[PDB]
């Protein structure tokens, strides 16, 4: 019916336009972080991925939530598979045609991500202590994931992940992944094929086996590039016979996730699922649903069900592959243990069962 959850859509914005101030904070210590970084010798070529001001918001429910990724390129990268886990390399370099600065962040042969992020976390710490103009504290230490946590007059906190660029074609991994052939043409994934790739080092629950010095494949600009033109028209969400409910099906599978986690936190056997579990998800129904009709403003409350029910599905076959490394499975039983999917199941079951309470009034 969509009239409770349109309620819910409402309230969520209201939230996004207080955020407008706080954005431009985190502008003006990004900007500032990134004027020092490039003085370094190993960080010159640094900068912003993607738009700076108003980067990602993995948590919904709370606008104060920041996430921030620096590029850093490196060229002529030479790409070692750890294990044959597809989603996890080691990162060498080829022939040394001369000694570069980023010879300081390796061990034996492999570029090590610790002491990378050492030296990162380091100059960062350096900067807001000169920083008076604008009250900004350093978080420790977040078990050890490569985000560094800011905080802005003790409010807002900012996550800023140091991601290495490759301009290279992208590794054989995810041959076949990215399928928007039906939905977003083969022309297309030909032109973001033809972007660069990140890679991101190594989680805090890694988990192991790993050797602690690999880097994860990112394509977060791709999965940007894509929510801002998801339409199978062109003029999708241009106009207002056109405005699909895409984004906001996205919208409440994230939002019902962050509050299971928040009425489970006790427990933290929902933790280990993210928002990226369910935007993976939600592209796999957009790739199932490439037309623009099958998500009609009209039926919102019919189209977030299909997305609620092919999750749950996810969690019964234990199977989510990475939208971009099929072999990847983030629904693995030694990512996530069966129990928890089976928790994770049973509380969404009762959730579309009684109509989602846990949304709304609130
Ligand atoms: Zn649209």
């Amino acid at each position: 019916g969509a009239s409770k959850l349109r309620a819910v859509l409402e309230k969520l914005k209201l939230s996004r336009d207080d955020i407008s101030t706080a954005a431009g904070m985190v502008k003006g210590v990004v900007d500032h972080l990134l004027l020092r970084l490039k003085c370094d010798s190993a960080f010159r070529g640094v900068g912003l991925l993607n738009t700076g001001s108003y980067y990602e918001h993995v948590k919904i429910s709370a606008p104060n939530e920041f996430d921030v990724m620096f590029k850093l390129e490196v060229p002529r990268i030479q790409l070692e598979e750890y294990s044959n886990t597809r989603a996890y390399y080691f990162v060498k370099f080829k022939r040394n045609p001369k000694e570069n600065p980023l010879s300081q962040f390796l061990e034996g042969e492999i570029l090590s991500a610790s002491k990378m992020l050492s030296k990162f976390r380091k100059i960062i710490k350096e900067e807001i202590n000169d920083i008076k103009d604008t009250d900004v504290i350093m978080k420790r230490k977040r078990g050890g994931s490569p985000a560094v946590t800011l905080l802005i007059s003790e409010k807002i906190s900012v996550d800023i992940t140091l991601a290495l660029e490759s301009k290279s074609s992208w590794p054989a991994s995810t041959q076949e992944g990215l399928r928007i052939q039906n939905w977003l043409s083969a022309k297309v994934r030909k032109q973001l094929r033809l972007k660069p790739f990140y890679l991101v080092p190594k989680h805090a629950k890694e988990g192991n086996g790993f050797q602690e010095e690999t880097w994860r494949l990112s394509f977060s600009h791709i999965e940007k590039e894509i929510l801002n033109n998801h339409g199978k028209s062109k003029t999708c969400c241009e106009n207002k016979e056109e405005k699909c409910c895409r984004k906001d099906c996205l919208k409440l599978m994230k939002y019902l996730l962050e509050q299971l986690k928040e009425r489970f936190k006790d427990k933290k056997h929902l933790d280990k699922f993210s928002s990226y579990h369910v935007k993976t998800a939600f592209f796999h129904v957009c790739t199932q649903n490439p037309q623009d009709s099958q998500w009609d403003r009209k039926d919102l409350g019919l189209c977030f069900d299909n997305c609620v029910t092919y999750f749950l599905q996810c969690l019964r076959t234990e199977k989510l592959e990475n939208y971009f490394i099929p072999e990847f499975n983030l629904f693995s039983s030694n990512l996530i243990d069966k129990r928890s999917k089976e928790f994770l199941t049973k509380q969404i079951e009762y959730e579309r069962n009684n109509e989602f309470p846990v949304f709304d009034e609130f």
